[PDB]
Parts: structure tokens; C-alpha cells; sequence
């Protein structure tokens, strides 16, 4: 069945190694790559990097790349395995790399492989990546998701005050998905235009996922500029929007500091309980729907609480790390009601369709996504349309590792034709569609 | 031989419309996308936008698409020619169109055809890309190209005072090109911290290429900024650096205004003698190699002064706009001494093949190039290979519409294996090997 598979080393969206991988049938070459995230959660399977301080400043991926062609080919091939096989395929690279987190040949060099196999296989079985996706997941019934679209960042990576993560639209009254790209395309220029104006020419250059960074320092604020955006171009009842605190990177001591980008005063962090109540505030003056990762990935007992007392959607990403031990736990209680699903953070195709079974069968969201770091393989498109989720957040309009897939939706759409869905409003639960 | 033609509207980069071809033979599918530029001369091949202010303010390509759709695919269909007859297939879509500057059809709709037909040609000859370029270019040997990587920006799109558009670093001597990705990648990193620690972390987002844009007036300033990152990484005697002034952006009044991005004020502007004398200093005072639009793409006399004074590589891009007429007069003034090598600005992939062969053969360096507006496409990857010219500048280490072709560019180094030769130090003249 498979021919050769080839693995090499190259240059993600920010300009760090990362692995690739080439996977050779009758039926051709088959490629795929993978992503690197840079607030990653405790839990996340390892990403395996060389640490020569020589090259890449240590970010080399040799070894992985090693452990694919000297190891988990070699083994693969000589299986005699039909690429079709996902399940068998992956459980195999578990088994020979025998631990939990994937430390001994790194996530990376799993997943580039997993990926690979999976787009060869859709063409073994004559299927569009997206339908085999399904066929593998169990599904029948497609759907066009809705796009989330990260146009204000504060958090870790940006050079701004604000605490807060990411400040997302979502065009869940567009009436296709390549009419929700054109609502999220002039959001985004309209957005561009007002922060020239308020904030100067010099605030409105991108960070790693093409939304802007202005120095502001109230959360509230971000929101009112994405509202005002959002008013400007027209689309006031038509986009909504979603957040990333991201709350973890700004845990201290059992508490949360809203200025941690500010020289460390432990009286101004907040108890979990007004952080909940500061969100209660936010969804109660702005058309916020979403919230992902509200509290630190280890404070169960604060997502428990704010879950059972609001109505929106609430997401884990560090709390869950498209872990199904994890996400058991979550599910038992009841910290969230949607899955952020990242396939690098577990490492193989069969485990993240597994996690996001889970989800489903639970009554969950799953919403699908990029990592901070990207490349030019748009495998999570098809992806969240075989999975049939209904949401998808892979970056602003902006940058086309994000566009790539943006792109690849609209093809998709496309392709689909009469039959294309699109979420909408039931981006939560679409399978009442 | 070609069974169909579909186009449709795509996003590019900056989150604009842009057109994408799919072509359909025997063998397959063939996909290519048009890129789009921000400080475009004025002597371009029409870029086509529907101005319809309903949809994405005016900057749809419908009307680009639908003309490729409704008149130029049944056309080339109806014509019978194989996909491997790159110049007649060409030659038939500029009769269709029948206008010097590609206005009836717009120059958009015409090359995304041309670039698929090149690619479907490819494979009907059981070729790679690169390889079938070659052949219609007449070429026999392959070379690697240096890389200039666009890191620190001014212009006008660049959100500071800095009037010169871009400063380049060039890995001149690296050991292959994996290697002078490495370089760049590393000295992008470096920059970074540098641009961190003296002008604050707000100031390390990117602009359209993914360089960066501190604020800073002087353009000495830029050159001392690049020249201690290059050192800092420890490559003082490996990268060299090159410049697009794209002087034709701040042309006023027969004048140069370095400060254009002020409130105009007639009594800052400079003559073209002493813009001249500006860059003698430059090129004195730092490793300068390379300067593309010094002057107005109308400032004939200033050209030819200036590049009879130096022994710098001299690069028309404005001033040429990959047009074989515009190149000959250039030519025979002795304006320059390379082309830049621009697909979109003239239309089609035979028309820029000509352009390159024009430059060649009057004793010209060649670099191809992207544009701000860029896609996922990498075919200028293979385009500069295949045309041997020795040196490419497609963007900053990142953006995955720039790393796409850089990483397209380190697959091809591998694939020639022993056989791959970098241009190194003769990327001006790589025919001497
Ligand atoms: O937490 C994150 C970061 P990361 O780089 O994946 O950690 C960006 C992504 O949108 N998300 O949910
Ligand atoms: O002048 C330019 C701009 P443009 O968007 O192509 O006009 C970016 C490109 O590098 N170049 O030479
Ligand atoms: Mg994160
Ligand atoms: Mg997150
Ligand atoms: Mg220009
Ligand atoms: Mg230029």
C-alpha cells in the first residue's frame, strides 16, 4: 500500500521549524504538516524539538524527522497495511512509541505521519478528504461551520496590556460560508479603519494570527471596538462574538491578574468568583457567545460553577487539550460544553475523531483550530466539515495560513453544492439541521 | 486536451479578493491564484475589481472570474491545443482580449488561466514544474536562488515615518539554500529581540510580508538596525543587503519627498541628485548590494546617471513592470541592470518568460518576485528555478504565503539532490555556472 513515506524539516507561519511529511502511493503523493501553539496547555502531548542552541535557536526538528524515517516508516511499510486503515495505522505508531504523552518520537513526528496516511487513504477510497473524514467518525451528514475570527489580541504574545487572549466574530447570521468570509473580511478591514484612527497609523501592523494588538488595557474595551466594528460595516445583528481568555496564562497563587503584562502586585488579582462575575457583566452588554478557556486548566471547581450558571458556550482548551481522560473528567463536572479541538495536542487523527465523539455524545460543541503556529496545510478544513462541528476558529482574515483554510471551506462549500449547509445559528449543536 | 475551466474568487493575504483557477486534463487537477500588488506602477497590466460597494468595497473579482468562466475557458477548450503549447494557448487568450494592458478581460483573469495551463502542462510532460519552465525557456541548467528577505519597512504601507519601502537581508553565503532559510530565519529572530529591546514590545508586529515596522524616520537608521541584527546572529560575513526604495511612491513635483507620510510641505523635497547622492552613501557605509526603484518610474535620467556611477546591482521594478517594451528602453538607456520579475504585472507566463529572456540576454541580473497581495500559490518558486535567474524575494521568514514559497524552494533543492547548486555570491550573474 504505501510506497515511502519521507519526512523533512520546514518553516511554520513564525518562522520555526516544524515537521513535514510525504506519503507515497499508486495513487500519488500525499502531504501534510504540522502546526506548533505558543500558549500551550501542561497537558499537551510533546512536541519534540531538538534543543541545539545552534540551529533555529534549539527549535530544530531533526529528531523527529529522524524517528519518522528511520523508525515509524520502515515499521508502517512493512505492517502491509492499506492506508485506509487509520485506526490500525495510528494504534501501531502508539504502541511503538510505548508512552503516554508521545515523548519518545515527540506528537509532531506522530501526527505529520497520521495526517499524511489519512489523505492517502481518502483517495484510496476515491473520497473528497472530507467524506472519508466522516465515513472514519461516523457520520453522513455534512456541515459548512461557522468561522471564528480573531481580530483583537492581548494575552502572552502581544505587546499590549490587555490580559485577555483573543477577541473573536463570528458571522452566524451569513447566508453561506463564503458569505460569512465576506461579512469576516469587512469586519476586519472596518476594524483596521477605526483603530487607525483611534489609536494612529503605527497600531494597526498583525500578530502571529492576523488580528491587531492596540494598547489598550480594559477587556471591556476590546469589545466595544469589535462591537463598533462589527455596527460600522453594517452587521449588528448578523456577527457575534466569542473570546479567548486563555486564563491560565494569567493564574497567580489561586487567583487571576488582569495586568500581568505590568510589573507583579499581588493586590490587584482577582478571586475566580469576580472573574466570573466580570464575564457575567461582558455577555450582558455585548453579544458575546463564546467563551474558551475561562479559568486556569486546573481550577475544575470555578468552570464547574460558571457552567451551571450561564446559558452561553463555554470552551475548554487548556482544561482539556483534545485529551479524552481529560475531557471525561470535564464531561463528569460538567466544566464546559464545547471541546477546542487541536489535533497536535494529542498527536494522531484516530484520537482527536475519538475525542471528538466524546464531545459530541455528550451533548457538547466541538469547535475546531489552529495553533498560533501554522503552515500552508489546510487539513483542519476538511477536518471540520467530516466532523460535521459547525464551528471552526483558524485565525483573522488575514495571513493565508489562515486564509489557506478559509480558502479550502469555500471549495469545499463549493464542491458540495445543493447539499452545502451552513451552521448559522446552531454553530453549537448542528446536527438539528 | 484541456476538459475544463473553473474560476472562482478566493482571499488573498491582506484579506482582499483575488482570482483562482482550476483546470482539469487527463491527469488531473491544476490549480493556480493570482497575486495582487499594493504599490503597483503605473504601466501595469489592469488588475480587474468589480467596484461594486455592495461586496467587499468594491474589490470583488466577479467580473474577472466570469470573464474566464463565460468567454476565456470554452474558448481554449474549443481551440483543441494541448496544455503543453504554453505560448499559443497564451497568444490566444491576448488576441481574445485584444487591448495592450489586458483591459477587456483584466490582466487577473488572464494569468490565473495561464499559471494552471503551465501547470497542467507540467504534468503532460511528466514533469515538475520547474523543469517544464525551463523547457519553454530554454534553459538546461537549474540553479537555486538567494533569498531576500524583506525585514524592516517603510512606505507607503507601512504605518511609521520611513519613506524607503523595504531593506532586505540576502544570505549570499550560505552553504545551499535550506541553509540561507536557516540564516534568514535566524536573523529574523535576532532583529526581533533587537526591534524588542529598543523601541518596546508593541513594536514586533508585522506588516504585509511580514517584516517589521519600528518607528523610525531615517533610513540610515534601517540600515544600522539590519546591519547589527546580521551581527548579532553572527553572520556579518554571510548576508549582505539589498533595497526597494519604490522612489516612484514619494515622487512629487519632479521632486523626492523622504517625509511623505508628513503634511506636505514643498520645502523637504530633495532632487534626484541628491536622492543619488543619499544612496552613494548607503552603499559606502553599509554592505548595499542591491537598490530596486531608486527613482520615479517616469525619472528616465536620474536611472541612467546613477546606475553609470555605481558597480551596485540596479533593479527595475515600477519602472520596467515585466514589459518587454518598457525593458527594452531601459535597455538601450542603460536605466538598470536586472529585471524584477513580476507575472501579474504584464499578464501571462509567456510574456514574463520573454520579459526575463530580454533581461538575460542584455547582461541583466533577473529576481523574481512576489507581491504585498500574495496567496498560497507557490508557482514563482518553481519560476525561478526553472528560469535559473539566481535570486527571489517573496517575503519575510514569515506568513505562510511567503514561507510557502521558500519551503516550495527548499523541496526543490532536495529533489535535485547532488545535482542542486545555490547561486551564492553570483546570484547578479549565476550563468557562469
Ligand atoms: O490558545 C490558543 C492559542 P495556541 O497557540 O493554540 O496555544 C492560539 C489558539 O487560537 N488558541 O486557542
Ligand atoms: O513594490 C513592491 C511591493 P508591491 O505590492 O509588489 O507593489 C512589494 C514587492 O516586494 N515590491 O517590489
Ligand atoms: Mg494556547
Ligand atoms: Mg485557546
Ligand atoms: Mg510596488
Ligand atoms: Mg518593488
Amino acid at each position: 500500500s504505501i510506497e515511502k513515506i519521507w519526512a523533512r524539516e520546514i518553516l511554520d507561519s513564525r518562522g520555526n521549524p516544524t515537521v513535514e511529511v510525504d506519503l507515497y502511493t499508486a495513487k500519488g503523493l500525499f502531504r501534510a504538516a504540522v502546526p506548533s501553539g505558543a500558549s500551550t496547555g501542561i497537558y499537551e502531548a510533546l512536541e519534540l524539538r531538538d534543543g541545539d542552541k545552534q540551529r533555529y535557536l534549539g527549535k530544530g526538528v531533526l529528531k523527529a524527522v529522524d524517528h519518522i524515517n528511520s523508525t515509524i516508516a520502515p515499521a508502517l511499510i512493512s505492517s502491509g497495511l492499506s492506508v485506509v486503515e487509520q485506526e490500525k495505522l495510528d494504534n501501531l505508531m502508539l504502541e511503538l512509541d510505548g508512552t503516554e504523552n508521545k515523548s519518545k518520537f515527540g506528537a509532531n513526528a506522530i501526527l505529520g505521519v497520521s495526517l499524511a496516511v489519512c489523505k492517502a487513504g481518502a483517495a484510496e477510497r476515491e473520497l473528497p478528504l472530507y467524506r472519508h473524514i466522516a465515513q472514519l467518525a461516523g457520520n453522513s451528514d455534512l456541515i459548512l461551520p461557522v468561522p471564528a475570527f480573531n481580530v483583537i489580541n492581548g494575552g502572552s504574545h502581544a505587546g499590549n496590556k490587555l490580559a485577555m487572549q483573543e477577541f473573536m466574530i463570528l458571522p452566524v447570521g451569513a447566508e453561506s460560508f463564503r458569505d460569512a468570509m465576506r461579512l469576516g473580511a469587512e469586519v476586519y478591514h472596518t476594524l483596521k479603519g477605526v483603530i487607525k484612527d483611534k489609536y494612529g497609523k503605527d497600531a494597526t501592523n498583525v500578530g502571529d494570527e492576523g488580528g491587531f494588538a492596540p494598547n489598550i488595557l480594559e477587556n471591556s474595551e476590546a469589545l466595544e471596538l469589535v462591537k463598533e466594528a462589527i455596527d460600522k460595516a453594517g452587521y449588528t445583528e448578523k456577527i457575534v462574538i466569542g473570546m479567548d481568555v486563555a486564563a491560565s496564562e494569567f493564574y497567580r497563587d489561586g487567583k487571576y491578574d488582569l495586568d500581568f503584562k505590568s510589573p507583579t502586585d499581588p493586590s490587584r488579582y482577582i478571586t475566580g468568583d469576580q472573574l466570573g462575575a466580570l464575564y457575567q457583566d461582558f455577555v450582558r452588554d455585548y453579544p458575546v457567545v463564546s467563551i474558551e478557556d475561562p479559568f486556569d486548566q486546573d481550577d475544575w471547581a470555578a468552570w464547574s460553577k460558571f457552567t451551571a450558571n450561564v446559558g452561553i458556550q463555554i470552551v475548554g482548551d487548556d482544561l482539556t487539550v483534545t485529551n479524552p481522560k481529560r475531557i471525561e473528567r470535564a464531561v463528569e463536572e460538567k466544566a464546559c460544553n464545547c471541546l477546542l479541538l487541536k489535533v497536535n495536542q494529542i498527536g494522531s487523527v484516530t484520537e482527536a475523531i475519538q475525542a471528538c465523539k466524546l464531545a459530541q455524545e455528550n451533548g457538547w460543541g466541538v469547535m475546531v483550530s489552529h495553533r498560533s503556529g501554522e503552515t500552508e496545510d489546510t487539513f483542519i478544513a476538511d477536518l471540520v466539515v467530516g466532523l460535521c462541528t459547525g464551528q471552526i476558529k483558524t485565525g483573522a482574515p488575514c495571513r493565508s495560513e489562515r486564509l489557506a483554510k478559509y480558502n479550502q471551506l469555500m471549495r469545499i462549500e463549493e464542491e458540495l453544492g445543493d447539499e452545502a449547509r451552513f451552521a448559522g445559528h446552531n454553530f453549537r449543536n448542528p446536527s438539528v439541521l
